[PDB]
DNA sequence: CAAAGGCCGAGGAATGCGCCCTTTTAGCCTTCTTTTGTCAATGGATTTGTG
């Protein structure tokens, strides 16, 4: 995602970072979206929505 | 000898105002190539199982 910095970089750019051919980094993209997926630890972002 | 009238011009509303044809320009619309995001394999290095 775009967070502190002017970007939106895409998979194979991050992943020549982390070595990974952009496979990993979007194992590792998904894991991160599926930890904070969880309740306890997103119930202020919860709230963010708006619905 | 003047007066009526015929003439022209200087000034305004407006019921007033192009059409037909050639030629470029915009943009939408499809078709295709490439960057990108995804699903599944397929080992391989810690984590646990064991005594």
């Amino acid at each position: 995602f775009g967070i502190d910095m002017n970007t939106d970089y895409t998979l194979e750019e991050v992943g020549k970072q982390f070595d990974v051919t952009r496979e990993r980094i979007r194992q590792i993209e998904a894991k991160a979206l599926r930890k904070l997926r969880h309740p306890s630890r997103s119930e202020v972002l919860r709230s963010f929505l708006d619905d």
